[PDB]
Parts: structure tokens; C-alpha cells; sequence
């Protein structure tokens, strides 16, 4: 696991990528680690934004599946040719597997001009893979063709150049402090979880827990901000505004549009509240909570910051803002996600993030959207 430490890189806001090799001889490419999708797709044509791209033609182990794939988004997309090839992770388990690979030949609003990654590694389940759920995801192929345990864990450390660790096949004790608590993976499509309670500075937001998961909550390393549903967002903001009322901020800030600044070293942290999210526990009526320091939802860019919390219309999204404060264990074998304080989280001198429990929370099932 020591050789896998620090195997993730990236730029603030551009996601984390891991190095991978494809084909024979091996072709090196930087790949986005995305627990919010399920396809393994790499640029395979010279799009001007790419540092490099996969060249099927030059791989003797490449097998054309003679089938296309099309992945649409809000206003963009990516499309390409399906196939398989030998895949390896230089700074991961010492193995090589044959996995499905989408060779992206055309795309819009997908690649980022200036980024250092050329592909995406979807670590979610087949249920949401494209063209359909018959296209086996990389991790499923990794587990079936080798003896790597069915689980991986992520330590996203953020700050500009960011860094992190993706431990494949296990858990690394040196990456976290304290206890590791688990929440059930409600269903195997996205890494869906259930939030049963939210508190700001210890005070309950007082909302039917359903509002917290309307219409789903997921852990997504591919999303930057903590995204909360409308109603939840407004309540959270109002509460954060009140706590920091000691100062005023232009509406554009609470929208992540305009940033706020302070002299270097004079950031009024004490005025920004800590946020607590209670997650369904492993035991009936049992739950636990994770707390976020304001240093998590106020990301750098003297000292200036942007509000890293935004509203959602597609459920709660626990992205880098949340994940960077914790060591997240995606225990696929046991359909659960574990959280523990990260050994690389940024912390105040008077306040400390945490993962704790147990708590008694009744009718948690009702919190889930149906």
C-alpha cells in the first residue's frame, strides 16, 4: 500500500487523476478517478486540449468490439468505439487485466483545456454504465481476473496542484486517524448513501430527513462541491449567513460566483460554522456523523476563497469538499462506505473535524427517496 500512497494528482477544481497504462507496448495516460460514473474512456484522437491520447492501432492486444458508445450530458458529451485491451496501474496493485475501454473519438464540453488528464475511470457500478449495464466496469474486471480484494479507498488531500491517494484492494492505517465508521451503500448504481440528519454548529436544520436525499445522495470524487438540494441549500446558507453575520458578503459569493478575500493569515474562521452530516449506520436505528470544518467548504484560489457549497436539483452530492476532510473506504465486498478523519485534512487550532457515533435515529429507511 505504501507504493500507492500519493498516486493521485490534479489541479484545484479539475478533479484527481491516477496514472494508467493501456495496450502492448504500454501507453501511459493520466485518468480521472470518478466514483460518480462507470465507464473507462480515454481520448483516442488528437483533440487540441490533450497532452496525449490512446492509439488503438499501436496496441497488439487491442480488440475492437465493433460497437459504438454515446454519453450525453447537460449540454455536451463524448462518443467513441468500444473495445478491450490490457490495463495496468503503475502505482497500484502489481497486476494487468483486460478491461473494456471506450476510445473517445469525438466530444464536446468534456475535456478541459489546460488539464493534465486524458481519460476518465468510472468506479461506480454497471447499472449506470453506457451503452447499458452489460458493459463491465474496470473495477469489476479487476476483481474477477485477479485476487485484489473488492474494495478501494480514497484520501483526497487537495492543496494550485492537489494530491491524494487511491489505495486499491485495501485500507492504509497511516491515511486516517480515529475510528472508521460505515454507512450502507443503499443500492449498487451510484455510490448511494442515506443522510438522516444535518446540523450547523451543533444545531439541527430541522427538516424531514427526506429533504436530505431528494432524490438521492452520492459520494462523488468527480464533483468538487458539496451539493445540496434546493430546500436544503437555502436552509444551510441562511444558517451559515447567520453564524457569520458578523460580516456581510455579496450575494454573488453565496452562489460561488464572487469570491471573498482577507489579509494573509487574518481569515475569520471562528465565524464560519462547522457542518454535521449524520449517515445511516450498519445497525438498526444506529447512525454516525461526520463534521466538516469551514476550511472544507471555503476553498482557496492575500487570502481569497470561494463558497464551495452549491445547490443541486439531482440530490445531494458529496464531492471533494466533503471527501477531502475524510478517508473514504468504498467497501464493495460488504456494500458499505467507511468514513474516518483524514490524516491530510486541514484543521483549525480550536476546532477539529471528526467521525463519531453511535447515535440513535429511528425510521431511517423513511429518509430514502422512493
Amino acid at each position: 500500500f505504501v507504493e500507492m500512497v500519493d498516486n493521485l494528482r490534479g489541479k484545484s477544481g479539475q478533479g484527481y487523476y491516477v496514472e494508467m497504462t493501456v495496450g502492448s507496448p504500454p501507453q501511459t495516460l493520466n485518468i480521472l478517478v470518478d466514483t460518480g460514473s462507470s465507464n473507462f474512456a480515454v481520448g483516442a484522437a488528437p483533440h487540441p486540449f490533450l497532452h496525449r491520447y490512446y492509439q488503438r492501432q499501436l496496441s497488439s492486444t487491442y480488440r475492437d468490439l465493433r460497437k459504438g458508445v454515446y454519453v450525453p450530458y447537460t449540454q455536451g458529451k463524448w462518443e467513441g468505439e468500444l473495445g478491450t485491451d490490457l490495463v495496468s496501474i503503475p502505482h497500484g496493485p502489481n497486476v494487468t487485466v483486460r478491461a473494456n475501454i471506450a476510445a473517445i473519438t469525438e466530444s464536446d464540453k468534456f475535456f478541459i483545456n489546460g488539464s493534465n488528464w486524458e481519460g476518465i475511470l468510472g468506479l461506480a457500478y454497471a447499472e449506470i454504465a453506457r451503452p447499458d449495464d452489460s458493459l463491465e466496469p474496470f473495477f469489476d474486471s479487476l476483481v474477477k481476473q485477479t485476487h485484489v480484494p473488492n474494495l478501494f479507498s480514497l484520501q483526497l488531500c487537495g492543496a494550485a496542484s492537489v494530491g491524494g491517494s487511491m489505495i486499491i484492494g485495501g485500507i492504509d492505517h497511516s491515511l486516517y486517524t480515529g475510528s472508521l465508521w460505515y454507512t450502507p451503500i443503499r443500492r449498487e448504481w451510484y455510490y448511494e448513501v442515506i443522510i438522516v440528519r444535518v446540523e450547523i454548529n451543533g444545531q439541527d436544520l430541522k427538516m424531514d430527513c427526506k429533504e436530505y436525499n431528494y432524490d438521492k445522495s452520492i459520494v462523488d470524487s468527480g464533483t468538487t462541491n458539496l451539493r445540496l438540494p434546493k430546500k436544503v441549500f437555502e436552509a444551510a446558507v441562511k444558517s451559515i449567513k447567520a453564524a457569520s453575520s458578523t460580516e456581510k458578503f455579496p450575494d454573488g459569493f453565496w452562489l460561488g460566483e464572487q469570491l471573498v478575500c482577507w489579509q494573509a493569515g487574518t481569515t475569520p474562521w471562528n465565524i464560519f460554522p462547522v457542518i454535521s452530516l449524520y449517515l445511516m449506520g450498519e445497525v438498526t436505528n444506529q447512525s454516525f456523523r461526520i463534521t466538516i470544518l469551514p476550511q472544507q467548504y471555503l476553498r482557496p484560489v492575500d487570502d481569497c476563497y470561494k463558497f464551495a457549497i452549491s445547490q443541486s436539483s439531482t440530490g445531494t452530492v458529496m464531492g471533494a469538499v466533503i471527501m477531502e476532510g475524510f478517508y473514504v473506504v468504498f467497501d464493495r465486498a460488504r456494500k458499505r462506505i467507511g468514513f474516518a478523519v483524514s490524516a491530510c485534512h486541514v484543521h483549525d487550532e480550536f476546532r477539529t473535524a471528526a467521525v463519531e457515533g453511535p447515535f440513535v435515529t429511528l425510521d431511517m429507511e423513511d429518509c430514502g427517496y422512493n
